[PDB]
């Protein structure tokens, strides 16, 4: 409804051309009933021309994504730290649109690739659109925007054959990573569970760069943006993510869409670290360096307000595909820093919309329009929608009484550059030596994961680097990993038949920081929307009765229940043929269905062994699993699952089963099922 | 104008903002120190300059030079008896219009008063969809098949090695094409007449050119020609006037239209048709599918359908005039195409060319292109998509959107439908109908139907144009074609270029004439409102200014645009001699108090030597009503070598008597006895 | 001939599609001799699509202009003041392309409007393309690039009716000039004969901005570019310019084209003023200010080499 003024209703009426002439569109005009098609058929040509021209260029990066409408609510009057109008009163509401994405894949690539993820937020503020174009990882691969095409060429498919679409699993990517050691920190994040988040709702957003908050009095503070998920942090496991990339390439957009439709619209606390201008070089690194975090121990998070996504788009193309974010969409109360990565982005996002939109009036697209008046002397250009009344669009003028008026620090609530900002020195294409430690923070991150988490990251690196054909690249990779951790280099090297180089302890240390572990972030604060697959059978009325009883008690607590059986009927959502363990956060077998789990079981209605495969996959990927009804050992023995296993449930009582199982869904993953080196 | 009103942006108050509503400045770049380099992070600089860098769109492939205005069409009757068309279905029914007038060959910025064919494109924003009649001021076209359009247009546009010259009809390639493609002769004769240099957009007619069909709700059809007949009357420039006006005021026609509308003198046309039976396609001595032919009015009279009035200027020229995208494909139920091969191919071109101009497929969403009725269709996405479509099942046939939108056809939904009587029979051919082969009779009919002096103006336009052709061989080929229309024309043209005309070839010669194609013959203007009177005065004689004031009052009440001219501006003086020229006026009056300025000793640092007399003598030589108000009128006329007995020369002591006579002169408009004949 | 590798010859042969299929292009394919045109007529659609898409956007400024090929010849080894390879040896030749232009008018506006004029030179150097994008007047209207759209909106036609095409003869232009006094120096040049030059060949070219010459040792000097006409300076008179705008809108492009075809290819001495970094504020104004000239009495011209235009284009558009 925030874009209701642009909506077109086709629930009634006769087909028209784009100029409102009623027409047909089902049969071409022909010279006789078996004749050739006539050039004078305007109905044909106008419809096919539109179809022919439907597609626009995909985004150069973050081509794969999904968006939703929502509201931002301020917790306070933040005048004391920023002039930003959207933050100036307790409870002040501002409409938002968010797009989540992967980075490397083209617009049809699977959601559950291993990748960095985007988290872009537009605030339609009463002083203009403000965009925070962030990622789910707080540090970037590179220290200077000029290097972005080198990064993205190296991670994107090899340009002779456009193979492979596995961003982190080919020679060219590891060549870049190993020759550009700045990459180590973001690389360690991408090789962790942060590279395969369970959903958009179960990851954070980060501005990455230091920005400024600027008060009306002109004073400034340095800030980092942190959008902290109220759903909690969760990952897939790789073995799961690969299958899910085939069974459901749309998994993350469907999870978000379903959460909003079910009234479970995801929430983030929008937070900042605030530090003084004097602390730019005080934390043992440069706040202008986007490869570095400020440990929460040095600067705590201040909660500014609530971000809630609660409305799906009406038309995906018009809203999600066409949304054009820019870090240059800035408001009074915010300013840039001399982060050489941020500095260059400001150019890129204004320029790239010419490519996507095919013309300069992209801010006039409904999704890009602000919610306040526009007063400027911008004119003409392809696709001009506005009819400007002012016939003297120049400053300075008298013929339009000197309107529009210049807005600045002192008049018209103008944007203004933080007036304490200076530059001094040579005009240089030189890197600050303050940027030169590429390895300490990667080690900080690694140090801050749990032992099983550390194993998962080593395993992601073993997987990816084992696919690199070049022996010289694999050696260069072990040289860089070794500068972060000798142990990581030895464990990765073991997988690929190379020796790790000798320990180089220059950057080694045992410092740790809170808030970067997924496994370590404890049970989820809510299980609403989590997916329970109930494996039943049509062959036993009592199996369906057990399933209906389990459904009622699970749905009461807001879980999404799928009853699976051989065929569809009342109370069965999916067939075994379409069901998979990647479809569920937990799997329950009703003991009336135990016959389906025998090695002997066979049906033309589903692939050999499908019922037991769903159970075994779910167990092996660490999910809560169990048998409800009391007769558990036929199913558990066929699955090779121990009855006494953590996150393995066997109860006769539906009530006791669900109370135990719901604890399992909160735990989310049972990490004792994964081997350690 | 719902879509146009909704998109209007008022900047009469407020602080400068970005396109996303963030208040900003735009006067100083952000720099690393007061004498420092400009910063990349200056988003205010880049958004403003990016917009500026992208302001321009491709000009139209043809008709690039033009001007537009809003108005209203009012039907005179319920025309159900001849057409299903909803805009014509009731007495007094009003439909908003937008019209764009144009030249053909010139680029943007080329002068209005080039010798050229002119566009007259009319959009009817009807209650059953937008209906465009994309016409010209000349009722016949150069060529008989749309596939030839790039050949014609390459030949008339500047030579592509050096892009010289801008003069469409005055270079080798144009005459090469005309002489090798004899279909061109009829349109060529029109463009070489006064129709090539109209006095204004308001003083020319509009023509559909092609035969179209009127289709009734019973499926029956008739063949029609569109004629928009000026209520201002037909009038031309003279060539030497046009050439000077091209330099003094390249915006003459757009300014004339703008000024007429602002003054409450919005131009009008009777929208008319010739209506003939399908059985008459080949009855009139030529093929109605041939766009090089008119139906003589003597064979098929004009029926007045309604009133076209232009009465509102655009708010933003670029957004409305430059972006308006006309299409003969914009047709409504009750109208149908014919198998005219020129029309047939147009239908493809205008849909395709808007992709070039707009840079994307959503050009019908621009406010000027939008309809005034709801749009229901399954067209989706594309660059610049401005709609948010609620229907998530945009396919036919569907159940998931309850089968909407519904198909519209002859039976239901007031669907467009092809005239059900239309058939095709025969081989699939790239062959020209032999019924199209007479390229010379109608050019001769047109030539025959002009007055003797009008024939001289046409001979003289060809003498001018053909004399600039460098190729002797192209000039000979031209005489060969002209000779097939009229031996006399070929003899008279040949004299100017030092060649002999070929021997008479009487195959296509005849003495038939037709009413309604002559300008010189069309009689006095039915109104003199908007016509321009230059009063030549002096600041050096209070009596000269009083005379000019008394004339101004007396002429302005009759709706004439009066310019008092003197050495310097003051109260009552609109213009200096320095900026004034005879091309700025329809009539020129000298007040006898100004007599002293019309001598040969003359001279002022405030205007070129001889300017005041040059304005009067140019006015006389170009056929305009000219006169002296005073009583020493005797004298000044002698200075100018202008005879007092002269038709359209005035000489009256009384202001009241001077004006009465002078105003008859303005209606006569041109005094053609001032032009030498062969 | 410097672009000979890209030339297409149609002095012989049979008509083909863009993919080399021999075709015809004079009659549409119809369902019978008096029939409607067929959609399957690919000869028609490929030809008319090309025609329909011939036009590109005109330049936002300097839309009206004309170009020619030529040669630049260095008079010396300029190592002493610049590392620039095209200046590194006596007699070193570099191909050039030059375009001359007005500023305000659209691409079919008369050459002889009163206006500033463009003089844009490309040196196709052995160390890359070097462009000097200059005007025939050495000073600009405005002191900051962010003001360009204000200047150009004010001098271009009024945007309600696109009237008038006379850059310097309407309210908005004079409103801008009177509110933005920086415009006075360029305005005086545009109101002199410099606003209506006799030809592109009878005007000079100016870089306008102070640039730097940088030696291979890293030392720098401040320079102004001055292209000095070997044909001499000449103007029209205004009344003449106005008539010529109607009688021959192509007058300057024709003058240039004819001079080249007659073997009178126009020449300029490419010159610089060279001053020290320390003199940025020494001449009574700031060298960073593009509304100011360095008087020749303060800094004489140095001749660097010869610019000669001697070859017309083959295809104007391309
Ligand atoms: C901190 C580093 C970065 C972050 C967090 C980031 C984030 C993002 C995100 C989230 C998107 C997708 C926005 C959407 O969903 O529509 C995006 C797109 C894009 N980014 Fe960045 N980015 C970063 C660095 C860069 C750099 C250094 C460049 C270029 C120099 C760049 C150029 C682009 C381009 C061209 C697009 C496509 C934008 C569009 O089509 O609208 N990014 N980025
Ligand atoms: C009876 C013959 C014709 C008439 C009366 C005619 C009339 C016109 C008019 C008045 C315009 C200007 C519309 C405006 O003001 O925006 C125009 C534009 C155009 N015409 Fe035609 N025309 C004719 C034949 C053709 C043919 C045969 C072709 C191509 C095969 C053609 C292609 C075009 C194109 C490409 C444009 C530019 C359209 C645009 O950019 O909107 N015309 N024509
Ligand atoms: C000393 C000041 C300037 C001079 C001498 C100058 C000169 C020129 C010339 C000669 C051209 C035409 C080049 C050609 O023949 O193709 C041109 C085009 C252009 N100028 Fe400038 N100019 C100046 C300042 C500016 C400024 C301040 C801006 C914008 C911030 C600007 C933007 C442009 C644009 C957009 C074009 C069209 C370029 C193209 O389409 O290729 N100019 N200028
Ligand atoms: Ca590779
Ligand atoms: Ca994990
Ligand atoms: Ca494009
Ligand atoms: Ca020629
Ligand atoms: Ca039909
Ligand atoms: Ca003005
Ligand atoms: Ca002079």
């Amino acid at each position: 409804s925030p874009l209701a003024a642009y909506e077109v209703d086709d629930s009634t009426g006769y087909l028209t051309s784009d100029v409102g002439g009623p027409i047909q569109d089902q049969t071409s005009l022909k010279a006789g009933i078996r004749g050739p098609t006539l050039l004078e058929d305007f109905m044909f040509r106008q419809k096919i021309q539109h179809f022919d021209h439907e597609r626009v260029p995909e985004r150069a990066v973050h081509a794969r994504g999904a968006g939703a409408h929502g509201t931002f609510t301020s917790y306070a009057d933040w005048s004391n730290i920023t002039a930003a109008s959207f933050l100036n009163a307790t409870g002040k509401q501002t409409p938002v649109f968010v797009r989540f994405s992967t980075v490397a894949g083209s617009r049809g690539s699977a959601d559950t690739a291993r990748d960095v993820h985007g988290f872009a937020t537009r605030f339609y503020t009463d002083e203009g659109n403000f965009d925070i174009v962030g990622n789910n990882i707080p540090v970037f691969f590179i220290q200077d925007a000029i290097q972005f095409p080198d990064l993205i060429h190296s991670v994107k498919p090899r340009p002779d054959n456009e193979i492979p679409q596995a961003a982190t699993a080919h020679d060219s990517a590891w060549d870049f990573f190993s020759q550009q050691p700045s990459t180590m920190h973001t690389l360690f994040w991408a090789m962790s569970g942060h590279g395969i988040p369970r959903s958009y709702r179960h990851m954070d957003g980060f501005g990455v760069h230091t920005f400024r908050f600027v008060k009306d009095d002109g004073s400034s503070k340095l800030i980092k943006w942190h959008f902290k998920s109220r759903q909690g942090k969760a990952s897939l496991v790789w073995e799961e993510a690969q299958v899910l990339s085939g069974k459901n390439a749309d998994f993350h957009r469907q999870d978000l869409w379903d959460a909003i439709e079910s009234g479970n619209g995801p929430e983030w606390d929008v937070c900042v670290q605030i530090v003084d201008e004097s602390q730019a070089q005080a934390f043992g690194f440069d706040l202008l360096d986007p490869t570095k975090i400020i440990p929460e121990e040095y600067a705590p998070l201040t909660k500014l307000g609530l971000l809630k996504l609660d409305r799906n788009p009406t038309n995906y193309f018009a809203e999600t595909e066409q949304v054009m974010f820019q870090p240059g969409h800035i408001v009074r109360g915010i300013d840039f820093t001399e982060d050489p990565l941020l500095q260059g982005r400001l150019f890129s996002y204004l320029d790239t919309q010419l490519n996507r939109n095919g013309g300069p009036n992209f801010e006039q697209l409904p999704i890009n329009m602000p919610r306040v008046p526009i007063h400027n002397n911008n004119r003409d250009g392809a696709g001009q929608m506005f009819i400007h009344r002012n016939k003297y669009p120049y400053t300075p003028n008298t013929l339009n009484s000197g309107y529009p008026r210049q807005a600045n620090q002192n008049a018209g609530r103008g944007f203004f550059t933080a007036p304490g900002r200076t530059a001094s020195g040579a005009l240089v294409r030189e890197v600050s030596p303050t940027f030169n430690d590429h390895w300490s923070q990667p080690r900080l991150f690694f140090n801050s994961l749990t032992p099983v988490e550390q194993q998962f990251l080593v395993n992601a690196m073993r997987f990816a680097i084992s696919l690199v054909k070049s022996e010289e690249v694999k050696k260069n990779v072990l040289t860089q990993l070794n500068r972060v951790s000798h142990d990581v280099a030895v464990r990765v090297a073991a997988a690929i038949g190379l020796g790790a180089p000798d320990a180089d302890d220059t950057y080694y240390h045992n410092n740790k920081t809170a808030g970067v572990s997924i496994v370590g972030s404890g049970p989820l604060p809510t299980i609403k929307t989590l997916r329970v697959g109930i494996l039943a059978t049509t062959s036993e009325s009592s199996a369906l009765d057990q399933a209906a009883q389990l459904r009622t008690r699970l749905e009461k607590d807001g879980l999404v229940v799928t009853v699976v059986a051989e065929t569809l009927r009342e109370g069965v959502d999916q067939t075994y043929s379409t069901a998979d363990a990647t479809g569920f956060d937990g799997v329950v077998v009703v003991d009336g269905a135990a016959a389906l789990f025998a090695s002997t079981a066979s049906s033309p209605l589903f692939p050999t062994g499908r019922p037991l495969q769903i159970f075994v996959d779910a167990y092996r990927w660490g999910k809560p699993v169990g048998v409800c009804g009391g007769k558990s050992s036929e199913v558990l023995d066929a699955a090779d699952v121990p009855e006494d296993g953590d996150g393995v449930y066997s109860e006769e009582s539906v009530d006791m089963f669900v109370e135990e199982f719901e604890k399992g869904l909160a735990t989310f993953r049972f990490t004792d099922r994964f081997a350690l080196d």
